[PDB]
Parts: C-alpha cells; structure tokens; sequence
C-alpha cells in the first residue's frame, strides 16, 4: 500500500478496485470507497455477500 484505489461496480453489480489516479472504464463507477488496497478489499468482502451477477437474481429471485 502507497496507493490510493477506489472500489468501482458495473452494471451486474460486481465489484472490484481501480486506481484512484486512473480513469474510470466505460461500464463502471464509484462504488463509495476509496482508500489503500486493504480497506477497498476489506469493504467489498462487506458488501458484496451475494455474487450472482444482478441479471441472475433477477432471474432466479
């Protein structure tokens, strides 16, 4: 860690880390965190409990 990530989510609802000094890829965004590697990983392991792609629930729910 010396680096400043930013957790991003695309339109499926699936997360991952981006550098904060990058710009966002088309298809995803800001998902509300930013920090060292750690506490982006440490965050998404919090929110992201169910990983069907959104599609899926939508699907099977």
């Amino acid at each position: 860690d010396d680096i400043q990530f930013q957790v991003v989510v695309n339109h499926e609802e699936q997360y991952s880390i981006w550098p904060e000094y990058k710009e966002i890829p088309q298809g995803w965004r800001a998902a509300g965190k930013s920090g060292l590697k750690k506490d982006c990983l440490a965050y998404i392991e919090e929110v992201w409990t169910d990983m069907r792609p959104l599609s899926l629930r939508q699907h099977m729910d």
